[PDB]
């Protein structure tokens, strides 16, 4: 953990794991849990 996204409350390890996911995960957000 140490980022964030801005739509969601998923804290990654690195700000570039949530980039690539915030795109995709902002569009519908896809949740593991």
């Amino acid at each position: 953990y140490k980022f964030a996204c801005p739509e969601c409350p998923k804290r990654f390890m690195r700000s570039d794991h949530l980039s690539k996911h915030i795109t995709l995960h902002e569009l519908l957000g896809e949740e593991r849990r």
